[PDB]
């Protein structure tokens, strides 16, 4: 398939705008999102956030519960200063080795711009899943092996 190489740049307020467009119902360590489109917003390293970890609605790495046959809009967005985050859903698990193993990417971006001069980068790509678990994962070696990855269930 073809991954999501291109960029917008977004101002912090833009960032934070976008953020609190994500359509999810938080629940613990859980965002749920319900109808036929959802729009999930994920940030890369949201400052005050650990290192490494994807944050939804502001909560950190947490598991999304998308419904079987929803068009699934992403918008992901890299905050975290000196890295290239990417956001790859894919159906191989955790634990993931220094260069994780999750070909076949399902849907999902390259390597974003790294922040600079007060930018972000962020990019839009949609999915239509089928019913599974999968999960949201970087590629940059070394991240998805020390926490950058989230789970998603689709029923
Ligand atoms: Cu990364």
């Amino acid at each position: 398939g073809t991954l999501d190489t291109t960029w917008k740049e977004a101002t912090l307020p833009q960032v934070k705008a976008m953020l609190e467009k994500d359509t999810g119902k938080v629940s613990g360590d859980t965002v749920t999102y319900s109808g036929k489109t959802v729009h999930v917003v994920a940030a890369a390293v949201l400052p005050g956030f650990p290192f490494p970890s994807f944050e939804v609605h502001d909560k950190k790495n947490p598991t999304l519960e998308i419904p079987a046959g929803a068009t699934v809009d992403v918008t992901f967005i890299n905050t975290n200063k000196g890295f290239g985050h990417s956001f790859d859903i894919t159906k191989k698990g955790p634990p993931y080795a220094v260069m994780p193993v999750i070909d076949p990417i399902v849907a999902g971006t390259g390597f974003s711009p790294v922040p600079k001069d007060g930018k972000f980068g962020y990019t839009n790509f949609t999915w239509h899943p089928t019913a599974g678990t999968y999960y949201y994962v970087c590629q940059i070696p070394g991240h998805a092996a020390t926490g950058l990855f989230g789970k998603i269930v689709v029923k």
